[PDB]
This record gives structure tokens, C-alpha cells and sequence, in this order.
């Protein structure tokens, strides 16, 4: 759909997410991910990575149990299926770090609060960055900030049971270091 087309073109055919021929990529989705957007994105990733690469598609609630090989992914994309509104727990970030290879990169999108609210599980941008660091990632950087569309606002209501006036999307990246 249009959301996925926008994602594809604006990221240089996903080159800006490190997607290219031969890359091993995992795409993490959840029930907030529109099915057509997920299928559309997977189709594009399969075309880009080709026969020598790999696209593994994982629901966030199945990721831990899927028990992928340690250090087997070049790129992991999470929360990025257009329309998704997904929160990433410390446990999920740690598992992502485990299955990335050293030098592998996570690109993550998560709706965050502009200010701290201890009544909701939504984080701030700062706390989310620290979560990536504690999971073991390095070169942790914020790449983009976006407002939510009305549908994504509804999605946060429906799927995260949360209502706020400071909900922005942040896109963050982090890299797995070699073991020390
Ligand atoms: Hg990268």
C-alpha cells in the first residue's frame, strides 16, 4: 500500500535501512501491523535481498520462543511496518541484540511520550535509547521524529490502551558490537 511505498522510496529502496542483496534481515510485526502493509514490505525485502539473502518474519510475541541462531542477522527492522504502533520491552531488545551478528544493525520505530508519565508503559525517547544501550547495542542514535496519523493515534488507543497529547514516533538505530 501507499504507506509501504512511501517507506520504500523515502529510504532509498530501503538502502537507508541497510537492506541490499545478500543481507539477512528479520522484520518484527505485531497485531497493530496492517496485514497488507506487512505483506507489501516483506515482498519488497525479499526482492531486495534476493536468493543469497534471507527475510525472516517474526511476530514480536513469538520472537523469544522462535530462538533464532545467535549472531545470524545483518539487519533487524522492528515497529516499522507502516501503521504499526509497537512498544519494545527490555527482553525484546536483548533478544534482538542476541540474534544480530556483530556489526549488525537494528532500526526501530516506537511511539514515545514527550514527557515522563509513570501511569503508562510508553517511554520517552531517552529511556528508549537507554534501553537499547542496556541491551548491549552501541552507536545508538535517533534518526527521525514523526507525528502520528489519526489511524496511528487510534491504534495507540486500541492496542496500547493509552491516550496522550505528546505521542510522537521516534526512529532509532543501534549496532551490535563485537564481544569484549
Ligand atoms: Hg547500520
Amino acid at each position: 500500500d501507499l504507506g509501504t511505498e512511501n517507506l520504500y522510496f523515502q529510504s532509498n529502496a530501503m538502502a537507508d535501512f541497510g537492506i541490499s542483496a545478500g543481507q539477512f534481515v528479520a522484520v518484527v510485526w505485531d497485531k497493530s501491523s496492517p496485514v497488507e502493509a506487512l505483506k507489501g514490505l516483506v515482498d519488497k525485502l525479499q526482492a531486495l535481498t534476493g536468493n543469497e539473502g534471507r527475510v525472516s518474519v517474526e511476530n514480536i510475541k513469538q520472537l523469544l520462543q522462535s530462538a533464532h541462531k545467535e549472531s545470524s542477522f545483518d539487519i533487524i527492522l522492528s515497529g516499522l511496518v507502516p501503521g504499526s504502533t509497537t512498544l519494545h520491552s527490555a527482553e525484546i531488545l536483548a533478544e534482538i541484540a542476541r540474534i544480530l551478528r556483530p556489526g549488525g544493525c537494528l532500526f526501530l520505530k516506537e511511539p514515545v511520550e514527550t514527557a515522563v508519565d509513570n501511569n503508562s508503559k510508553v517511554k520517552t525517547a531517552s529511556k528508549l535509547c537507554s534501553a537499547l544501550t542496556l541491551s548491549g547495542l552501541v552507536e545508538v542514535k535517533e534518526l527521525q521524529r514523526e507525528p502520528l496519523t489519526p489511524e496511528e493515534v487510534q491504534s495507540v488507543r486500541e492496542h496500547l490502551g493509552h491516550e496522550s497529547d505528546n505521542l510522537l514516533f521516534v526512529q532509532i538505530t543501534g549496532k551490535k558490537p563485537n564481544f569484549e
